[PDB]
DNA sequence: CAGCTCTTTGAGCTG
């Protein structure tokens, strides 16, 4: 099996608040994008906010981009971006291979700056800590999970708390913009869990 | 149709 290191970056969803004076080009771009459910996709469409969508896919591409220039090939990973109760966040779920957990932190440090370059139009998000790698525990290491952790907590949300997910996984190609296979998944891996 | 372009990163589109 494969690992993974998660990475949860809390995404602006209020202009005003999160990027103050920031141009009206970025109101333009993201209130701009039209999205559509692909035909296998069960979800319900109205539920998903597009513009805060838009700023989540484009950060998750640039942070893709970016992490595989520093693995040096393309990366497994599953992705998911979720409307919290105080926040919108993805959780980004990379796999470990070629990156140390020694350099992580200053690899996810440039990438931080580089969406702040290039999606922020150089202005610092104010949401606290908007960058974060999930820890073993405050004060610790950085966590490494394997396969499982996606069936266990990345699956079984439903809208409108998940808002979409992206995965280059084959066993979870279905999974991601699919309820029902959700489902499918998740009860599977409580039945194996329960033994 | 071979590149140029865009909140890209590669493939749709145009000179
Ligand atoms: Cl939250
Ligand atoms: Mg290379
Ligand atoms: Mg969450
Ligand atoms: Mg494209």
């Amino acid at each position: 099996m494969a690992t993974f290191y998660e990475v949860i970056v809390r995404v602006p969803f209020d202009v005003e608040e999160h990027l103050p004076g920031i141009s009206d080009s970025f109101v333009d771009w993201v209130t701009g994008q039209i999205w559509e459910l692909p035909p296998e996709s069960d979800l319900n469409l109205t539920l998903v906010e597009q513009p805060q969508l838009t700023v989540a896919d484009r950060i998750r591409r640039v942070f893709l981009y970016e992490w595989n220039k520093f693995s040096k090939q393309e990366s497994k990973f599953f992705v998911q971006f979720e409307k919290g109760s105080e926040y919108f966040h993805l959780h980004t779920l990379v796999e470990t291979s070629g990156i140390s957990s020694m350099v992580l932190g200053r690899y996810v440090s440039q990438i931080r700056a580089q969406l702040v370059k290039v999606v922020f139009q150089g202005i610092e998000p104010q949401i606290n800590d908007w960058v974060a790698i999930t820890k073993v525990k405050k004060g610790g290491a950085n966590k490494v999970v394997d396969s499982g952790y996606i069936p266990a907590y990345l699956l079984p949300k439903v809208q409108p708390e998940l808002q979409w997910a992206w995965t280059n996984l084959d066993e979870y190609k279905l999974a991601a913009l699919n309820l029902e296979e959700r489902k499918r998944l998740v009860a599977q891996f409580l039945a194996e869990s329960s033994q």
